[PDB]
């Protein structure tokens, strides 16, 4: 509720947390245990005996949709929809001047995240149990922790999740993939104040809300921290940094302050990410840590990415539950909107609508590839009717195979924008998308007598639904 | 401002209104005069000497974007954008219950629209100067006038623009093309109270706001009349009908009350519409007028449809100016969004964006065919950069021809939903769309050195801009 600690005591009570006092190595061993754990439901893991470190390593926190929901003050995967409704409403708060005639950040003075402090001369990052994920990974990599930066002229600050490679006792690599967020504030600062070092701060182990707030996309009409307030219920308590004016959550577990030396870059050695493949070496800015501030008995929050199901993959499933309502408000025909993890969290989407006229499927298609920005890179879209479970491959494959004619019902559009790292494309940043509607064809779409689908009896599915537990089948 | 009369006195002062006291026939003669008039700017026309009628015929009211703007209490085509901003904001008024803890219709008792009244026995529609538009038209056809209906269970009422054919001294044809609006309230009433007559009322010559409100699409989170209030500035004054509970604007010029006899239908003889072609005969419900109420010295508001530029065509150009901001809020890359009349008000759209990455053009493409419902039938979309005037065919054709490779830069998608009346399609209600992006190609989209476009000097275009009037060239 207020900070991570409280979230873990809550989870531990609800059996959602497990403590591995046994000796475990943060060098690819924690991943293995976490992987198996996440691959089977599993609670959040808290290793308090990392081989060679004093900081317990906390991972797989949002390894279940349930826990993701809870982290947003909802305690119900379904409730996420309410968060979608909110997000929509936040976009248009006030009307234009023409017809207009008709949650602040609580800054504290002291903060537990500044209980212990070390700077410059002695800021050994080697003391932190930063973990290595896969055997061919370059080096230890910070995976969580929200990076905080500020523009050269905008008062508002941004929270970003960028993985950080350990290249020195006090140097990390700042991998700002996007052309927005922290990456924008930097290329902008370089303009306004060329040569002068760019201030940067990373907060590890903040309250679930500030974390999830940084994850969920929010309208520019609201500050990241602000959103966290609505989710949490109360205003988020931040605190001034030491070497800069940036603001980091006061309850954070560990906070890294430093800067980015204009021009200083470094090759981000190979790393395996959500796709399940290793990223090829690339150059990126290097973060210089001049200050490490933490709590007493602070725990290190960390995660990993690999072939899905992934820690982030599940976070995305939980996060897609919030977009559904935002998507429906736009296309009331949409019943369910789902993006299976196997499809790398965003590469494929299944949409089930209530078809009300021939050709309808194509509209939802274009809709998905254009409406929200988080679905511009998905290259596969399957449109189905409301009598199929978008989340059950048996239902979807049935639809594809019974109510579809490949050549006739497939829509291929070329030269669309695509993820720069999607090696499977013909050219970096440019590829094709495929839409396949498997909706019942209406007269016009077909000249044949369509099949009468088997529809279960509501009362029966309801009766055995109650007697089910009495039938000790499992 | 308050009623039509006031709008005409305003226009007549501003030279936007002309009175044709000369004898003119409402049988296709008024159209001819109006057509030429509209085809050259021209003011609204008010024929006060229709051959064989006592009611002056008022047409071509919104024959100019200027006048459309004015009719919305803006007096500026640009201001329409503010109306778009408003429309967007009206969609999401209040937040969900979860995080919630943090313009009525002035009904009068009397009304000028009920100053003169006739019913049943004597409700001759032949007294009204209903005009015939084209030589092959079936019969006189009411073209304006908002049809008011109410659902069998929803308190809210709808305003609709449906053309009405004169089939009797007191029978009109109710052409509810859509599957919504009045057409929905009828097929719904038939369910709730089968056999019982469906109440219907048509108001001719209402205040420009109520008219334009009925035209512009508004979110179901607001009543048609309500919207008119914001536009007008003051709440719209409505008044109870005589033979039903429907509410019509009290300042209306003429009001037709009656019902629709379940099952009673009639073939809507051929008529030429916006496309510039004659519609083929079709069956539709028949409106029985049991009551005709009007003002003293009431004028008949009427219009027509034919090959564009059309009275409605211009209304649409003015109405598209409001969607631009609603479109931009969604795709900030969109600079200008225009739909030329020649393309039948909606069949073609030109979009100019600020391309920020390869393949971008395709996104705005899908965006147009899916975002708003008023652009689902457009089958042609041209995407251009911000250095071209979307409203100047010279600029657009230049773009198409210089920065595009037909096969490479054209996107064809088949079996999309299309207007049931678009005879040019392979099958009714089903057709294909073509997207052609003529945006500068970026590396990846091409392997050739793209051309450096000629860009005018801002200061020069600015200098001759001032000295222009001094240069008596025209």
């Amino acid at each position: 509720y207020n900070d991570l600690r409280d979230f873990l005591t809550l989870l531990e009570q609800q059996g959602e947390l497990k403590r591995i006092t046994l000796p475990v190595d943060p060098h690819l061993e924690i991943t293995e245990i976490a992987d198996r754990t996440l691959r089977a439901g599993g609670p959040a893991l808290l290793f308090e005996n990392p081989k060679g470190y004093s900081m317990p390593v906390l991972c797989n926190l949002f390894g279940t949709p349930k826990r993701v929901a809870m982290g947003m003050g909802q305690e119900d995967v379904s409730a996420l929809r309410e968060v979608g409704k909110l997000l929509a409403f936040l976009k248009e708060p006030e009307p234009p001047k023409g017809f207009r005639d008709l949650m602040p950040t609580k800054r504290l003075r002291g903060a537990p995240c500044q209980q212990k402090i070390v700077s410059g001369d002695d800021v050994d990052l080697n003391r932190i149990p930063i973990m290595t994920c896969w055997p061919e990974d370059a080096a230890p990599l910070i995976t969580w922790g929200l990076t905080v930066t500020r523009g050269p002229h905008k008062e508002r600050q941004n929270l970003g999740i960028y993985r950080q490679q350990l290249i020195g006792k006090n140097k990390l690599i700042m991998r700002w993939l996007s052309h927005r967020g922290g990456a924008l504030d930097y290329q902008e600062w370089c303009a306004a104040h060329p040569g002068e070092r760019f201030p940067v701060s990373v907060a590890l182990g903040a309250d679930p809300a500030t974390i999830l707030g940084a994850v969920t996309p929010v309208p520019d009409t609201l500050s990241e921290y602000a959103f966290a307030g609505l989710l949490r219920g109360t205003k988020t308590e931040v605190v001034k940094c030491i070497s800069n004016d940036l603001e980091v959550p006061a309850s954070a577990e560990i906070v890294l302050e430093g800067y980015i030396e204009q021009g200083e870059t470094a090759p981000e050695g190979p790393y395996g990410d959500h796709t399940g493949y290793y990223n090829e070496v690339d150059s990126f800015p290097v973060f210089t840590v001049t200050h490490i501030t933490q709590r007493e008995d602070a725990i290190y929050h960390s995660t990993y990415t690999g072939r899905p199901p992934d820690e982030p993959a599940v976070l995305g499933v939980a996060l897609n539950e919030v977009f559904v309502p935002i998507l429906q408000k736009q296309f009331p025909e949409i019943v369910d909107f789902y993006l299976p993890p196997e499809g790398c969290s965003y590469r494929l989407a299944v949409v089930t609508i209530k078809k009300q006229y021939a050709g309808h499927a194509k509209r939802v298609m274009m809709g998905v590839w254009s409406f929200l920005r988080q679905f511009m890179y998905t290259k596969f879209v399957i449109v189905c009717d409301d009598d199929v479970n978008a989340r059950d491959w048996n239902d979807v494959i049935w639809a594809i195979t019974t109510r579809m004619d490949p050549a006739r019902d497939t829509v291929l559009v070329e030269n669309t924008p695509i993820d720069y790292l999607d090696f499977a494309s013909p050219v970096s940043g440019l590829g094709s998308k495929m839409g396949l509607d498997a909706t019942n064809k209406w007269p016009g779409e077909t000249q044949r007598e369509w099949g009468r689908p088997i529809k279960k009896d509501p009362d029966v599915v309801a009766h055995i639904d109650a007697i089910w537990d009495e039938l000790a089948i499992f």
